[PDB]
C-alpha cells in the first residue's frame, strides 16, 4: 500500500492520472520523482522548468555541479540527484527529443532506467516540448516499465485521450 490517490490501473504496475506532476510530489513527497531532462541538465521549459521552478532553482544548482563534474548525460540515460522539497530523490531522464531528431528507438532505453526503483512518480518520457506522441510514449512505457509507475499527465484533454485509446 502507498499514498498515491486517484489514479486509474492500467496494468499490473502502471497507474495514471490527469494531474500537475509538481503539485502531486509537494503532496506525496515520493522516495523518487521522474524529470524530464536534457543530457545538460538544463530545466527550462516542459516539467523540468516546473520541477526546477518549485525548488526555488536549487535542482539547477545542484544539476550544474554535477555536470560540471561529470559531463552531460546519454540520450537514454539518467542520473540521480536530491529530490529537494519534492521528493526523496529525483530520477533524471533523458528520453529522445525529436525537436533536436533523436532516435525514437532511445524511448526503450530511457524507460529501463525506471526499472531501477521500486515505484515512481513520473512523465511521459518525450512527450510535450520534446516533441514524441504521447501515445507511444505509453506504449513504450507499459512495455518496458516493470515496476510500480505513477504517470501524471498535465493535460486534461491529453489525459482523456492516453486512457481512451490504451490497448
Ligand atoms: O507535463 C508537462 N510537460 C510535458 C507535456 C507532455 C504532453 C503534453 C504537454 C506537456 C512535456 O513538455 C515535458 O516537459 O515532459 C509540464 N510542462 C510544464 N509545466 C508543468 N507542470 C506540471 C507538468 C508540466
Amino acid at each position: 500500500v502507498n499514498s498515491f490517490s486517484g489514479y486509474l490501473k492500467l496494468t499490473d504496475n502502471v497507474y495514471i492520472k490527469n494531474a500537475d506532476i509538481v503539485e502531486e510530489a509537494k503532496k506525496v513527497k515520493p522516495t523518487v520523482v521522474v524529470n524530464a531532462a536534457n543530457v545538460y541538465l538544463k530545466h527550462g521549459g516542459g516539467v523540468a522548468g516546473a520541477l526546477n521552478k518549485a525548488t526555488n532553482n536549487a535542482m539547477q544548482v545542484e544539476s550544474d555541479d554535477y555536470i560540471a563534474t561529470n559531463g552531460p548525460l546519454k540520450v537514454g540515460g539518467s542520473c540521480v540527484l536530491s529530490g529537494h522539497n519534492l521528493a526523496k530523490h529525483c530520477l533524471h531522464v533523458v528520453g529522445p527529443n525529436v525537436n533536436k531528431g533523436e532516435d525514437i528507438q532511445l524511448l526503450k532505453s530511457a524507460y529501463e532506467n525506471f526499472n531501477q526503483h521500486e515505484v515512481l512518480l513520473a512523465p511521459l518520457l518525450s512527450a510535450g516540448i520534446f516533441g514524441a506522441d504521447p501515445i507511444h510514449s505509453l506504449r513504450v512505457c507499459v512495455d518496458t516499465v516493470r515496476t510500480n509507475v505513477y504517470l501524471a499527465v498535465f493535460d486534461k484533454n491529453l489525459y482523456d485521450k492516453l486512457v481512451s485509446s490504451f490497448l
